């Protein structure tokens, strides 16, 4: 898939985007790659902060759906007008698809002043698509209308950042070792189940339901490793305890402040998440380094009321395969992850009982 390798661009903290074309004749747009939502939504009006926007008046293949959608968030918000058009991905499958498009006509604190992307590619499932699950997400259209296989994979490599979105397959050069698969619990978000958490090898000994309360998702659209409050609580003290060589202000661990050192790692613990495996009572762990959770530094582990979010802190350490056809997600050590002595790891198999109990209901 040499043509799809390195098809992702971005800026640090502003997300990863892929180039797409929309309409006839094609209009090029940079589009955020977002495994955490399910709408294909593009700016369609001259917002001052956007480099370009979808102009429906220029497209011969645009079709109005005569329906509006309103989408609020934790901070941001957008509303738009639904329609359909021909969509392509220049550095992807040589293929063209009619997909739903939410033409964004108004927004607040959503788009990023400074970013080079003007749209969102929600790669998650219909169940959380807005207004409702009747609105066929892009990837479902891609699979129905073409012979592109029902999966994609992401390597996020991390001032410019880069990566690859292999659509319809797996490029074996982007990972070392073996891929280990965790089941997608339910097809809405990419929901997974964490069955054990170790800081530096030491179990936090929490009930495994807390790790996934109320959920645990894989989200390319999130920067941090976001954990539920109670888990995050226990995580920080363990990490703090493991890092007693030097001291830090309490507020910083809450992201309410930054920290900085001098040019020219070991005083920080590795972090392992055990995931439900493919077989009963078997699991595997993914391990990250401080080079993943200390972003150039800021502590890149936050607390959450929406559950565990495995954001770029996790994804930049691994090659992640979204095997939709087999309802599972594969993790492998990324060939582009930054390391020291130590190295990001994906290891198994392990025996873990009652893993299904770790899920929340
Ligand atoms: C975490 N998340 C959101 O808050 C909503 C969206 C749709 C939004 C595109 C993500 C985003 C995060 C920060 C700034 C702008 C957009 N995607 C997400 N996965």
């Amino acid at each position: 898939f040499v043509e799809m390798v390195d098809n992702l661009r971005g800026k640090s903290g502003q997300g990863y985007y892929v180039e797409m074309t929309v309409g006839s004749p094609p209009q090029t747009l940079n589009i955020l790659v977002d495994t955490g939502s399910s709408n294909f939504a593009v700016g369609a009006a001259p917002h001052p902060f956007l480099h370009r926007y979808y102009q429906r008046q220029l497209s011969s293949t645009y079709r109005d759906l005569r329906k509006g959608v309103y989408v609020p968030y934790t901070q941001g918000k957008w509303e738009g007008e639904l329609g359909t058009d021909l969509v392509s991905i220049p550095h992807g499958p040589n293929v063209t698809v009619r997909a739903n498009i939410a033409a964004i006509t108004e927004s607040d604190k959503f788009f990023i002043n400074g970013s080079n992307w003007e749209g969102i590619l929600g790669l998650a499932y219909a169940e959380i698509a807005r207004p409702d699950d009747s609105l066929e997400p892009f990837f479902d259209s891609l699979v129905k209308q073409t012979h592109v296989p029902n999966l994609f994979s992401l390597q996020l490599c991390g001032a410019s950042v880069g990566g690859s979105m292999i659509i319809g397959g797996i490029d074996h050069s982007l990972y070392t070792g073996s891929l280990w698969y965790t089941p997608i619990r339910r097809e809405w978000y990419y929901e997974v189940i964490i069955v054990r958490v170790e800081i530096n090898g030491q179990d936090l000994k929490m009930d495994c339901k807390e790790y996934n309360y109320d959920k645990s998702i894989v989200d390319s659209g999130t920067t941090n490793l976001r954990l539920p409050k109670k888990v995050f609580e226990a995580a920080v003290k363990s990490i703090k305890a493991a890092s007693s060589t030097e001291k830090f202000p309490d507020g910083f661990w809450l992201g309410e402040q930054l920290v900085c050192w001098q040019a020219g790692w070991n005083i920080f613990p590795v972090i392992s998440l055990y995931l439900m495996g493919e077989v009963t009572n078997q699991s595997f762990r993914i391990t990250i380094l401080p080079q993943q959770y200390l972003r150039p530094y800021k502590f890149a582990i936050s607390q959450s009321s929406t559950g565990t979010v495995m954001g770029a802190v996790i994804m930049e350490g691994f090659y992640v395969v979204f095997d939709r056809a087999r309802k599972r997600i594969g993790f492998a050590v990324s060939a582009c992850h930054v390391h020291d002595f130590r190295t990001a790891a994906v290891e198994g198999p392990f025996v873990t009982l009652d893993m299904e109990d770790c899920g929340y209901n």
